[PDB]
């Protein structure tokens, strides 16, 4: 607190709070994700330690950028570059043209941030919405993988049980049924994350979380008309790789930027505006906040 002078609050997590602060010498603007200590187990400075490890290794344009990591009795530190466009999520419903080109330049990024992790032995565990942020439309909007509280370092593609984490929504089928794990955990994330980015609404849901989990283990999620029958059949496909309950047969993050929905976007990415997913994401969103 002799250094950084802490301004408003921009989000919330479990235990954390992230403030706009500045350096009070250099007048310079950063981000501080500040982790309270109301809960208290085991290998607490092996997690915290871990989190700023892996925040310091990764230094890539889709992910956020460690500056300082500073603990105190109370709470802990970890300073970034700050982003000022906000969570990906809230600035898509707020446009007024939206397509699958648009949801594909979206998922690009958020590839290459996965990819960039998996190449750097880090498993993030935690993709979903609330995680990712924006660059400011001033500075090009870049998608910004954030929050590295869950995340993994890895030994190569050797999988193991690494623990139950992440977001009951986004959980892999190999999570729930308790098998060793890895990599692919996050691509099936991505693929949920896809669907949602498509029509506005998630592909497992259920209120009751047993039968949420049921259905994501059973891998049953479909395209209901009509929505779904004006999305090019690219988009369905890239979605069916990634969201196959076996983590072997699914597309690595490497593959899915090759793939002609992603790379082949202007030819192969539909143009049409799709205000109903709007609607629904406006709806997704709101609900999430609750
Ligand atoms: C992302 C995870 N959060 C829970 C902890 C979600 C659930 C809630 N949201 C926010 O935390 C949030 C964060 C930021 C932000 C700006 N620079 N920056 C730089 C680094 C980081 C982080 C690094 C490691 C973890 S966060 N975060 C930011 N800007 C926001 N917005 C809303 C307003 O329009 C600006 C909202």
């Amino acid at each position: 607190t002799d250094e950084y002078q802490l301004f408003e609050e921009l989000g919330k997590g479990a235990f954390s709070v992230v403030r706009r602060c500045m350096k009070i010498p250099t007048g310079q603007e950063y981000a501080a994700k500040i982790i309270n200590t109301k809960k208290l187990s085991a290998r607490d400075h092996q997690k915290l330690e871990r989190e700023a490890r892996i925040c310091r290794l990764l230094k890539h344009p889709n992910i956020v950028r460690l500056h300082d990591s500073i603990s105190e009795e109370g709470f802990h530190y970890l300073v970034f570059d700050l982003v000022t466009g906000g969570e990906l999520f809230e600035d898509i419903v707020a446009r007024e043209y939206y397509s699958e080109a648009d949801a594909s330049h979206c998922i690009q990024q958020i590839l290459e941030s996965v990819n960039h992790c998996h190449l750097n032995g880090i498993v993030h565990r935690d993709l979903k919405p609330e995680n990712l942020l924006l660059a400011s439309k001033s500075k090009g909007a870049a998608v910004k993988l954030a929050d590295f509280g869950l995340a993994i370092e890895v030994q190569g593609d050797q999988q193991a049980w690494f623990g139950f984490a992440g977001t009951p929504g986004y959980l892999s089928p190999e999570v729930l049924r308790k098998d060793p794990y890895g990599k692919p955990v996050d691509m099936w994330a991505c693929g949920v994350i896809l669907y949602i980015l498509l029509v506005g609404y998630p592909p497992f849901w259920d209120e009751d979380q047993h039968r949420l989990y049921q259905q994501i283990k059973a891998g049953a999620y479909d395209f209901p008309s009509p929505e779904w029958d004006t999305v090019t059949p690219e988009a369905k496909d890239l979605i069916n790789k990634m969201l196959t309950i076996n983590p072997a047969k699914r597309i690595t993050a490497s593959e899915a930027l090759k793939h002609p929905w992603i790379c082949q976007r202007s030819t192969v990415a539909s143009m049409m505006h799709r205000q109903e997913t709007v609607d629904c994401l406006k709806k997704f969103n709101a609900r999430r906040k609750l």
